[PDB]
């Protein structure tokens, strides 16, 4: 098992914003063997960052894409192209697409399906907000998230996990580390398997990467507005290489 | 006024398909001076897309797109990266987004302003389904889809419409010419403007492309499937210029 | 002269069974029973057996402020239209804008509430009506008849099924009759009652009421004290 | 022994006003008002008059099958809890699945009645319940957990509220009690009720009771026939 720490630049940066950074990134990344480094562009970008991708140690990962092949889905992006441009993460149920733009469970069970037909390694957004967790019911909001999500799928391995606890307010820390050690067990014990990575997709930086990271449960982040400095993305990525 | 005709591949086409449709495609159309012609190719292949409208008569168009110019919202496509490829045309609230992906009006009318605030001429999709127009609430339907999609929004001109009548059954004509007309007209009354081209997005062919730009109030096409065929494509532009 | 005024009384969720008895007593020996006004009152369904008992030879036509579309079944918490029969009432007010925020009614259950009131002899008074926002926008009209259409598919007789007409909005003449005779040209008929929800005092029925396409009123608040809907009929009455 | 079980006919949308006659003379008159037992009946919303006139001066506690959150107000076809309260309604079934699924209710609304219940005396049923894709799944408990949280948001005396547990079907007893002891540890104490909506007929009245986390019954179609709930009833007796 490798360390996944996934850059989910969300919709971010222009081409010349790019550029600049994957030259800070590319030239200064030590590609540290025991980290799989996944950076995730806007879309549109995608073909941009695969040929910056193609000869570096960083995978290139999707922030969405659709279940099927081709057919008639005005906007949406097909796994075929993401195969021609070597993604090999695909982010699948963020909560934003949960939020803001219809996506559900069912539509997330057919994209997993689709990504592992595809070789393409998905990495399957879960988190309970907080009321939901004032009320008690992380763990259990989680569970059905993931039983509605990973239904009819027979080999889980293939499947990484990012915890990700939806919050409307900020506070740098959506959970303290014990907490975030107990939901990723418990996700764990769901997933039934060894081989998946759940990784932590709460407010992750530099300042508490460490502690976070130290969790045994914890194999890797989802890391979004940090992500998006190449200095701050670099030590993070120093913190997890110990 | 120049005819408006656009070509919306939806989630079609390999890198491979788009190469082979550009060099058939643009070593062959004859840049018609009363022909807009647009093309809007899969959002992650806008930047290959883009590279081969660059220099051509053709215009970039792009299938959707947030309202924001950068923010969290994973997945999403921003405007100021279709500006920087050259996008001319985004198609907004086409009826497959309405369907699928929680697409709202509410969220079309930020759409049409962002895309005018950044100087892209939005292409507004309305239509009814077969039920509305069996109940006789086809003009109603549309009525409703516009005022509050163009709610707020001061100069209409600069945003054309494609009447995209929407039809679970194929029929190959989802409407009559003369319906065409009355409904264009309809559209044309709502926009208080004659500048915006209302262009017809049912279902246009070789064969009824030529009765169907004939009605006076049908300034173009959107079209679809019959799009995705280089030869065909051509034919149906051939007929536009007479 | 084709048509009878349709007043009616929308108690909503108001009044108690004592409340309702000094309403009745009140109303049935003081109202004249007007041969041009079908007069309609609408409590609260828990108290339709009181009402229905008061107004038993009586000119008064009880109503229901809602009913479901199965006459049995397992619909906890619903109304039978059998029951309604059995009680003798003769309206039911479908699709109410209260029902349709809260509780969620759809056009699709509102057309099958439509049907089964028009299958027991029950007369339907539908509630249609815009929100600020789409009077605001310019879509009014267009607002409506979404709503009917919806409302009436596969419905053969529209003459059967009065309507009322209600701006929804948080708690002029003219503008009325011009949105009551568009309503009428959507249903297709003179028969049906096309009925006013909005404000109606004294004040303002009779100028409302003289309005051609407007064939009475839904009351809703106004309706509570026996005395004041007495002098609203009055001022129908001329 | 610091517990009576609960037992409640849940009529749903059944019985003419003379259905609803004959039942309480044949029942009330044999019932032997078991001292450990709260024995409820629920008729339609309608016939809640009648039904309370034959149930004064009697052992059963009278239950309203759905009511509202506010007391007075513009909710047309709305029950007020008031009027619940002083036709001596004890009993109110909140948020059962057939108004989750047509009507609906949502957590919300169903923790703002139940607020309103407590607030006026009236005893709430909660009805929580897991569908069969939920079962299949293997995530009946979470669930319904997330069921009662929603609803019990803030309310402080949980041991005010009864609970009845039903499978939402389309239309085993160890299952049953592992499922009630599981919603007896959200609700984190024992004076709460939790009976079984789920299917009770005589062959396993007993059987269920016994269960230490089985409280009572909630009873659907089987209560409609006042000898088949009398059989019940005996069965639970022992």
């Amino acid at each position: 098992m490798k360390y996944l720490i996934g850059a989910n630049f969300k919709m971010y940066k222009s081409h010349k914003d790019l550029q600049e950074y994957f030259d800070q990134f590319v030239n200064n990344y030590a590609c540290f063997v025991n980290i799989d480094l996944m950076i995730a562009p806007m879309t549109v970008c995608l073909g941009t960052a695969s040929e910056m991708t193609k000869d570096s140690c960083v995978h290139l990962g999707a922030q969405n894409m659709h279940y099927e092949d081709q057919g008639a889905y005005t906007g949406e992006t097909s796994p075929l192209i993401l195969k021609e441009l070597g993604a090999e993460y695909v982010i699948i149920g963020h909560s934003e697409r949960r939020q803001y733009f219809g996506e559900t469970n069912q539509m997330i069970n057919k994209k997993l399906k689709s990504a592992l037909q595809h070789g393409i390694r998905p990495i399957l957004c879960i988190g309970e907000n907080l009321e939901q967790k004032e009320l008690g019911i992380s763990k259990e909001t989680l569970k059905i998230q993931l039983r509605e999500a990973l239904q009819g799928i027979d080999t889980l391995d293939q499947i990484d996990v990012a915890y990700e606890p939806v919050r409307a307010i900020g506070t740098g820390k959506s959970a303290t580390p014990e907490e975030v050690q107990d939901i990723h067990e418990y996700i764990r014990s769901v997933l039934g398997n060894e081989k998946s990575r759940i990784i932590y997709g709460g407010s992750v930086n530099d300042t508490n990467a460490d502690i976070l990271i130290a969790q045994p449960a914890v194999n890797g982040f989802l890391i979004g507005s940090a992500s998006l400095d190449p200095q701050k993305f670099l030590k993070i990525l120093d913190v997890v290489s110990k």
